């Protein structure tokens, strides 16, 4: 890669995907489906949700570092990722 | 069941509406650690709906075990299904 | 497999090796290596201790489901292994 | 440097002790849900060594890329560590 910031109406996308994902196993669970199954359809959503933080992450890491060299003012910086990793993990 | 599988529904119709919340905050430009936060608290429903649907997975196999024995093969499928939740 | 009960003696060398790496891990940052050789090794401690917990579960649960076969009290062997899920996720 | 290598050594020593208090709960045949309590309490303390190193790492890249630039360069390595560390 050279970085691309992810546009708004992408992620806004994935996260309509992921919507559908829950709906999924809500119908899964009304159809008394199996328990493994229904754990497998869970782990793709939340394993979804984590690609959306990532990136979402990565934008705002690319800002920080970005800002940084522009501007050069390394403390602020610093502390606007480490607040966003906080939230993040 | 009926009791039991309705209250599954529900959480996930909310983590769901949590979601689409999670959208609008997105399409309205707030910042990154507030969508963070609210992104946290889905993964954490999530988290929590995962974990009650593997106690219900262990109560059978341990309720089955108890009535009906196969405690080799009912263990093992326990430990199949932790295997996958983690 | 057949399940065995980790030996007491099983456990105890599986943590005295846990103990080594947490050493080792503390020689490196000592010795300046970079952060993503220590992270490494850190991961991989971290994966040793889930293992370490993984067995300590499974035998806990083996006596569990075990015991609710044996003498019948299906409340009280089940909250005993949420617990013990509890304090393990 | 001095100032801070030192802090990490001493948070590892800390974690290889309470390894240690792991191992005499096993030995003395210490009900199992006490026995993951501390276990637990020593992958939280090992999750926060693991924040630290990284944490210096972040900083090393970005006061670097204010001072010299190169900044996509040091953005891959950021979210290169992120890869490892999650």
């Amino acid at each position: 890669h050279v970085h691309s910031q992810e546009s708004l109406q992408k992620l806004v996308n994935r996260l309509s995907r992921i919507e559908g994902h829950i709906r999924g196993v809500k119908t899964m669970v009304q159809e008394n489906r199996p328990c493994p199954e229904v754990l497998i359809q869970v782990a793709a959503v939340r394993g979804a949700l984590d690609r959306v933080a990532r990136l979402i992450l990565d934008d705002h890491m690319n800002e920080c570092i970005t800002r940084a060299a522009a501007e050069g003012n390394i403390e602020q910086e610093l502390a606007e990722l480490k607040e966003a990793l906080d939230r993040f993990l």
